[PDB]
């Protein structure tokens, strides 16, 4: 609501999207660390198939005019 939560509404939200977390890439982003130190992030495209790239190759890929990479940022943005 207006910079509040009214939370009847913000449980049931937040127990549906977790459904398809069970489910969970629609092309959700998930976060895993290198283990050097660099963040990977993973989504599944269109066909089914799992993608991996580093935060800074998409990065510079934005920055080369990459259609899906744009896609790809925008959904994380919107995500977070």
């Amino acid at each position: 609501s207006m910079n509040k939560s009214i939370p009847v509404t913000q449980e049931l939200i937040c127990k549906a999207v977790l459904n398809p977390t069970n489910a969970d890439i629609l092309i959700e982003t998930k976060l895993v660390l290198s283990r050097e130190e660099e963040v990977w992030l993973f989504w599944r495209d269109s066909n089914k198939e799992i993608r991996s790239k580093s935060v800074r190759e998409l990065a510079q890929d934005a920055k080369e005019g990459q259609k899906e990479d744009r896609d790809v940022l925008s959904y994380y943005r919107y995500q977070l």
